[PDB]
């Protein structure tokens, strides 16, 4: 058994300049030999290339999306942003339709979502919209529970999104900033129920750091050198010192992000009627009309206001097709993007599909353990691979990303040295076994973990993507996609590539 394996080393971008660049200061002798001894080229990762807008930076559920396609995926963000531009957004049944209800039964409306024009899981230009439809639409009571980024944008920028809302209040005529908190704990995707449920508390109950004003908040957490991203769910209160608003019975809430990832937990506490996670407490509303900005899974109890369509024929699927035995491995925080992303969206296995889950370390940021679980997956996987039981592999080695996205140099050089160690071990592993390697990236970003002044770097780049092929004797082109990796695949599995795949193999 001849395994052609795609690996990803999620957050290895390739970029000049040295300064804050982890991936280029890291030791990487067997990337570069491979790099040096076998075909390679690079991706555009970002943008128009893999379904975004012009400029945005990529990100792993719009990179693994496109890489499992072969097609450059249509993404959320570009969609809603056409329908806000087309004058569509506006006459969206799922958010009048929440709008009447609130009206109707004259409760209160609730916002979700992530405060920042990241543009991975959300944009404040999405929620703008809706607080001038729900003006539009005749609703009294608007409230916004944002979560502040501080992982897609500046690690201390809240302060900006914070003002430029209260300033669109103000010009809309609705909404009320209600309750502040980081996406680290209304955001998990972990299965961390413990931050999920201080998020939670603090909506439904008030429970939280109280403050008057949403900038003092924020001015408090610095000051305790918490910031965006960690910010404690807190409340805002009113003269009166009662809370601005908590979620009760038969509110509507429209959560505007549309990455389902870390959207799905929070919206099931939310949404499922019988929770167990952790005690919502008797007095937990009930009844709310929720909405969903996209779809998040099929156990959010909910709405989607933007309704999804089928990706037909991604390599999971034609890999499947035809008979072959596939396997999907990857540490906690990118299990989600080599299953569910890579299958198209997709959340039950392919027949003949595999799936093997290494848990991340218990740590609260990977600055900590730059290594994470680099070394288990590795050695699972090594084990899988001397068992000779599959014909394709996709394995993603999370590290780079995930510290990369602390801002911090030494920390993300350690992640990408040690995964370079272990790179070698699968590749080397694979060659012996006769089979052949795609060893890739699905976005930037330890290639840039400090900004020029030397402050820390917490996002993706726009860098492109690295691609090497370990089949000696072959030739790759060289204005590539991530959706021309699939077919590469399919062509080094000599499989015959669908025609739903728009994307065209990197061999020459
Ligand atoms: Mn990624
Ligand atoms: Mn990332």
């Amino acid at each position: 058994k001849k395994p052609v394996a795609l690996i990803i080393l999620d957050g290895f971008a390739l970029r000049d300049e040295t300064y804050g660049n982890a991936v280029a200061q890291a030791n990487k002798p067997n990337f570069d030999r491979y790099w040096n001894e076998y075909p390679h080229t690079t991706l555009k990762a970002c943008g128009e290339a893999v379904g975004l807008p012009e400029g945005q930076m990529g990100n792993s559920e719009v990179g693994h999306l496109n890489i499992g396609a072969g097609r450059i995926v249509y993404q959320s963000l570009t969609r809603i942003n056409i329908a806000i531009r087309e004058g569509e957004f506006d006459r969206n049944e799922t958010f009048l339709a929440a709008m009447n209800h609130v009206k109707q039964h004259g409760t209160s409306l609730h916002l979700f979502g992530l405060l920042s024009d990241g543009g991975v899981h959300s944009h404040i230009h999405h929620l703008y919209a809706l607080l001038r439809l729900a003006a539009k639409e005749g609703v009294k009571r608007v409230y916004i529970h944002g979560f502040l980024d501080g992982r897609d944008v500046g690690p201390q920028t809240a302060p900006q999104y914070i003002k430029e809302l209260q300033e669109k209040i103000k010009e809309y005529g609705v909404g009320e900033i209600a309750t502040l908190s980081g996406r680290y704990y209304s955001m998990d995707r972990d299965k961390r129920w413990d931050r999920v449920e201080k998020a939670y508390r603090a909506m439904v109950y008030g429970e939280g750091p109280t403050y008057r004003d949403p900038l003092e908040c924020i001015e408090d957490s610095y000051k305790h050198g918490i910031y965006d991203e960690f910010v404690l769910p807190s409340v805002i209160v009113r003269e009166d010192g009662r809370p601005v608003a908590t979620i009760q019975d038969n509110d509507a809430i429209i959560f505007y992000n549309f990455r389902p990832d870390r959207a799905i937990q929070i919206s099931n506490t939310f949404t499922n009627e019988d929770f167990r996670e952790f005690d919502r407490g008797p007095k937990h509303p009930k009844h709310l009309f929720f909405v969903c900005l996209t779809h998040f899974s099929e156990t959010v109890a909910g709405y989607v206001a933007f309704k999804p369509t089928n990706l037909d024929n991604t390599i999971g699927e034609v890999l499947s097709q035809h008979g072959l035995r596939q396997l999907r491995i990857a540490e906690t925080e990118k299990y989600p993007h080599v299953t569910f992303f890579m299958s198209g969206g997709r959340e039950e296995e392919f027949p003949g599909e595999d799936r093997i889950l290494i848990n991340s370390p218990k740590v609260p940021t990977y600055d900590l353990k730059p290594e994470m679980s680099a070394y288990e997956v590795t050695d699972a996987l090594l084990k899988e691979i001397e068992a000779d039981k599959y014909d394709a592999i996709i394995l993603n080695y999370a590290n780079p990303d995930m510290v990369g996205h602390s801002g911090k140099l030494e920390p993300t050089i350690k992640a990408v040295e040690a995964v370079d160690e272990c790179l070698g071990k699968v590749v080397d592993a694979i060659l012996a076994k006769g089979g052949i390697a795609i060893i890739t990236a699905d976005h930037g970003n330890a290639d840039e973990v400090l900004t020029p002044d030397g402050k820390p770097q917490t996002a993706h780049t726009t860098n492109p993507v690295p691609v090497i092929v370990t089949k000696k004797g072959i030739k790759l082109r060289d204005g590539g996609i991530l959706g021309d990796l699939a077919p590469t695949m399919l062509d080094l599995l000599g499989l015959p590539q669908p025609k739903e795949m728009t994307g065209k193999s990197l061999i020459v």
